[PDB]
């Protein structure tokens, strides 16, 4: 079942971690818009990077470049293993784009035939065709006529199971270092350097995709540092723009010549991008978010404590993932809806899992009210 | 391109070296309204104050009333909104297939496009798209897409069938050297998808939001479609899209969905002006101010063997001696200090914003004759 808010709840404000409704009605927000205001609502450093841009230039074609886009692009590339850097505006796009490309290089650098893309069941990629097909939920995939061909499916951290389907007509392995909308698990790190080894064994490119854990969600700027697994192309959005749609793919030269450093970027869009990246490419914001994700995890324990609910907390930085004890299989909807009703806005990774993705500079007097509200609502849903 | 815009004004922008040029191009079709239009801007900072994002699981108030000004004015009940023209081509390809296969059958998958359309760059909307070198080189495509000519109904009659879920169409092809289709094939296909339960779908994304001098091409035609797509126009600038169509097609997926609350604000405003009777009476007014210069141009310089398009889209094909050659009276006219654009190698578009004021329809189209003059001399 699809979540859906009701008539009676309709965002209208928010400022910071803070949401008000049509009612006036103030919510704390550890949903960030399923991981997407990074940098909570309307923070005055990307509201003044929009405004003064907007009065300067919003638009040009790919035909062009633009400063915030040069600008933006010079810093992802001095800052991670990117050499080129393409810019869009969803993370459906950015995938899109990494996906053809990775096709492309292996079609005009090895063969035609080599066109396998392997990826990971329950893995989200967008909703485009061709993303959803990467994507590992048939449910979703299904009912589109006929679906783009040579992917295969096989078990997230299952690395036995991708050196068998492997082979030289494989062009890319595509993952999710941390699968959000997939329970919130992290790969092992076993299965992340299997990934980078098996792809250099077979001439396949590896695909990141760091829509959902990049942009400083993890505690470090791309999860792949993390992990110090270095893929060949990575996708990047939500975050990236705190609020404002943008997303880029980020690749060496030698792949992006398949296809100066940055094609594209709508320069508001990546004036927006350029003041997130300044403020979340820090070591002090960077820091805060390991200190702030502590004082989340020792308030869901807390919880815990005094309510039996979960049996794991888990993901990495401020991506956050609790999955319930099997009395309370299927609630999650449930504790998202109770939390709202609480004043606490909460995400759901699957039907088992709550999932909390607030602003990487999310006050610790939010912090603290936030979980308050959620155990009042764990409170009702358990009574 | 060989500069670097920084600063834009109505149709006037400025370079990095301080040079200024006169924007006919919209940034293809995009900048309707041109560049930092003062409402557009109003709009933008006082959203931009308010609130920016909200997820999919919820509505906002900029969406409801966007969701309500596109429904009010057109044939649609129902609106989705996306980010970008691709997206919403997405959206409608996989809706018509979605609904194809829950109220008829699994099997009513074909969906019949056209050579030269353009429908966007994601895999599935490239292969839709009817351009085979874009869509070639990408591993297996999609399938049971097929492509006849565009404007030959006899050809859509004999392709179509009971396993037809879908025709896809742009009203105008802009890409595909600005192709208006005729009006016994637009009437044709709706009749066909009619007798063969297929949804109709309306590629606007170029075509529509005024760019015929309607607020929609299929106003303009009398035709409607089971589904159309808006996007470039829609947001003057900012990236955000829409698929529209009725409560019976939409239920297979209140009356909106989606919709980025910063993004909406800024589409209202421009919805808001747009739809106005003088706006669309100026739309008009101009093409026939650029289509006079275009005359004047061809008068003096022999190069054009057609003025074509609706509205402001216009194109102007190159005579057989200039074939292959739009790309450099697109240079030379960079060089005389006007932006303009190519629908092929054999063709010149224009898609200047809707409300361009004459001062500066004269001065660019003073400039691209002496762009002409300068490629025509040798
Ligand atoms: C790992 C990962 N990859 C790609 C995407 C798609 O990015 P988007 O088009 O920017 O939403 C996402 C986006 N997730 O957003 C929540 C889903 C969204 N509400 C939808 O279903 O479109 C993601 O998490
Ligand atoms: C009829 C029609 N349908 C869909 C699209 C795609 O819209 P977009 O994703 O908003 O660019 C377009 C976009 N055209 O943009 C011009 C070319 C483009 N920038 C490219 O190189 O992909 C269109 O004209
Ligand atoms: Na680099
Ligand atoms: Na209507």
């Amino acid at each position: 079942l699809p979540v859906y808010a009701p008539a009676d709840f309709i965002p209208v404000k928010g400022k910071g971690s803070r949401v008000w409704d049509q009612q006036g009605k103030e919510y704390i927000d550890f949903a960030g818009g399923i991981a997407v205001t990074a940098l909570g609502h309307c923070h005055p450093a990307l509201v003044e990077a929009l405004k003064s841009q907007g009065e300067t230039l919003w638009h040009t074609s790919r035909v062009f470049t633009n400063e915030p886009a040069l600008r933006l692009g010079r810093k992802l590339i001095d800052a991670t293993f990117a050499e080129r850097v393409l810019f869009m505006n969803s993370g459906t796009e950015a995938n899109e784009t990494a996906f053809k490309l990775a096709r492309h290089y292996a079609c005009v650098r090895h063969s035609p035939f080599k066109t396998k893309i392997i990826a990971f069941h329950n893995a989200f990629h967008g909703r485009s065709l061709f993303t959803v097909s990467v994507g590992g939920q048939p449910k979703y995939s299904d009912g589109f006529g006929p679906k783009p061909a040579d992917i295969i499916h096989v078990p997230f951290n299952d690395l036995h199971a991708v050196k068998a389907v492997m082979d030289d007509h494989t062009c890319a392995v595509v993952v999710e270092p941390i699968q959000g909308e997939g329970g919130v698990q992290a790969a092992t790190p076993e299965f992340l350097k299997g990934l980078r080894d098996l792809c250099d064994e077979h001439q396949a490119l590896l695909v990141f995709d760091e829509v959902q854990c990049g942009m400083g969600r993890t505690g470090d700027l791309f999860a792949y540092m993390h992990y110090g697994v270095t893929p060949d192309i990575l996708t990047s959005a939500k975050a990236l723009g705190g609020g404002f749609p943008v997303s880029a793919m980020l690749t060496t030269q030698e792949i992006a010549s398949a296809f100066g450093s940055t094609y594209g970027g709508n320069p508001l869009a990546c004036a927006v991008a350029g003041a997130t990246f300044d403020i979340i490419n820090t070591p002090e914001v960077l820091q805060g978010i390991h200190t702030k994700r502590q004082q989340f995890v020792q308030h869901l324990q807390a919880i815990d404590e005094q309510f039996d609910i979960f049996s794991d907390i888990r993901g990495m930085g401020l991506l956050i993932g609790a999955e319930l004890k099997p009395k309370y299989k299927g609630r999650a909807r449930d504790f998202l809806y109770a939390g709202a009703e609480a004043g606490v806005m909460v995400l759901n990774a699957g039907a088992d899992v709550m999932r909390f993705a607030p602003s990487l500079v999310v006050e610790e007097a939010d912090i603290h009210e936030g979980m308050q509200r959620f155990a009042q609502a764990v409170g009702k849903v358990v009574a």
